[PDB]
């Protein structure tokens, strides 16, 4: 059976494996997440990833995106539980979409009148996805734009 | 059978009919796009819309959702045809949302690596939906806020 929700790991990447996976093209996921492990010399360097993609995948399709030697199974848990098990050592190889949400325990309106055609950021969060707004809601990088229309805007 | 996708009619619509189609909560579509026609005296004033759900919905959801007396069929076509087809008279009562295209075309890098850490703009396409990625990349404010950084960092 196929699915759109992946975990991974790859043991002893080289340098044309990580390179592989970086340039999957980003169109394939909804989220996706790899992060780099046990650069320390107690333990074995490995690939850690969350792939949340587009549309249903077999595990043949992943293992052909991910790579022969990725080690594979259907992921368990929220995407944001992912995202923090997969950058828990602070080094990403790619971060690309945002996660997927499913209880929706949000600060943010529900209120199609909240959102004010006055406020760009507030209408940039109106034109996305309830998961994207969610993630954007969050984004340091829209709160920089944010901080410069409010200093031209003042 | 359910289903993400349906299209709706509404003759005749009453000020609270059209109050609670805009008090719909935004979270639950991937897209939402409702529009007023039929203002001119020859004939029926209605609202033509297009949902997609987050989650597929059974026909008798749709119409708790929207009204009973709602014509609601299967939605047939992209979201994009469908929001042409909803706005064409210029009068919307709610869009919420970002339609979802099937891959159909970019003109936007799928690759990681042309998304700029120094670029907040970039940055807010990279962290969100391929679909919600591709219209806000078109998208007027954050077209705005695109100006209000270049001409603070310029």
């Amino acid at each position: 059976q196929p699915h759109k929700r992946w975990v991974f790991t790859l043991n002893n990447p080289s340098e044309d494996e990580r390179k592989k996976i970086r340039d999957l093209p980003i169109s394939l996921f909804d989220y996706f997440i790899v992060g780099e492990e046990g650069n320390e010399e107690g333990r074995t360097p490995h690939l850690q990833g969350f792939a949340n993609f587009v549309k249903k995948q077999t595990f043949n399709k992943v293992k052909w995106y991910l790579g022969a030697r990725c080690h594979i199974e259907k992921a368990k848990g929220t995407d944001q539980q992912n995202k923090e098990y997969c950058s828990k050592e602070g080094n990403l190889l790619i971060e690309c979409g945002a996660p997927r949400s499913q209880g929706q325990r949000s600060d943010l309106s529900t209120a199609y009148s909240d959102y004010q055609q006055s406020d760009p950021v507030g209408m940039v969060l109106l034109n996305c996805c309830p998961s994207c707004r969610s993630s954007l809601s969050e984004d340091y990088f829209l709160g920089i734009l944010e901080e410069c229309y409010r200093t031209i805007h003042g």
